[PDB]
């Protein structure tokens, strides 16, 4: 990750909160293409000083997946991490998150609005699968909105894919059953279970949510009843606008083996 500069950020608004994170909106500093001078909208996520043991994890994934280059994942621009900050600068996304998105559009969202984000999500998940480099949090938080649809110029919404965050492969189990039904059960039983077909269970467990108006699945129970929907197997309810809701049950099998590949889910897509 290229290194930034305390003295080159600005720190404006909060965005609310990660898991030991806390998320401002804010400004770089830079030289850019032609020695011109910008002032840049960033996303600023910092780790919570009192965590900063996590800060290896927090950045870790998050530069292996911006060792690729994709028009659905994310940018980063580099860390700060003068002082005692540790601090990831991201592109500025103009919408945010497509959870808080999907609520407060609900009665302008049509199925194949979801269906062209669906499609979105999975081209990047594919292309991860064919990278064999596992996200291990695939979640509507973590989708953003560059661009509304238009139907006026035909042009659909257009997602990215964000960071993970710290892995759960080192979170407390405490986070991580919070985390069901996006943390697979193999997972729940032993985090260093994480592979590429956990991220095919989390996939379904974000369609479900871009299918439920950004509700969150399970909400109502606690962790206690959250563990034991795992042990006694139970599957998501069907979304009132169940288009993709065999799509979501056959991500979310419990056998990991049997999760279906993205380039399979891919073609289901398109068979809508």
């Amino acid at each position: 990750f290229h290194k930034i500069r305390n003295e080159d950020l600005i720190f404006n608004e909060s965005l609310g909160q990660g898991t030991f994170t806390k998320i401002f909106k804010g400004v770089r500093r830079e030289v850019g293409d032609y020695g011109q001078l910008h002032e840049t909208e960033v996303l600023l996520k910092v780790l919570d000083k009192a965590h900063r043991n996590y800060s290896e994890s927090f950045f870790e994934a998050a530069s292996m997946m911006s060792k690729l280059s994709h028009k659905h994942l994310v940018l980063n621009y580099g860390v700060c991490v003068c002082g005692d900050e540790n601090i990831l600068v991201q592109e500025f996304v103009k919408f945010g998150s497509l959870d808080t998105y999907l609520k407060k559009n609900k009665n302008c969202i049509n199925i194949l609005w979801k269906l062209e984000v669906a499609k979105q999500l999975a081209a990047a998940m594919h292309f991860l699968e064919e990278n064999t480099l596992i996200h291990g949090n695939v979640c509507a938080k973590n989708i953003l909105l560059i661009r509304e649809e238009d139907r006026k110029t035909g042009n659909p919404p257009f997602i990215k894919l964000s960071d993970p965050g710290i892995s759960i492969t080192v979170l407390p189990k405490d986070i991580l059953q919070e985390r069901i039904p996006w943390v697979p059960p193999e997972c729940i039983e032993n985090p260093k279970n994480l592979n590429l077909a956990t991220d095919k269970w989390s996939f379904g467990t974000t369609l479900w949510e871009i299918c439920s108006g950004g509700d969150k699945p399970l909400s109502a129970l606690d962790s206690q009843r959250k563990l034991q929907f795992y042990e006694d197997r139970h599957q998501l309810p069907a979304p009132k606008a169940a288009e993709l809701a065999n799509l979501i049950n056959n991500c979310m099998d419990y056998e990991p083996d049997h999760r279906p590949s993205f380039r399979a889910i891919i073609r289901d897509l398109n068979s809508l």
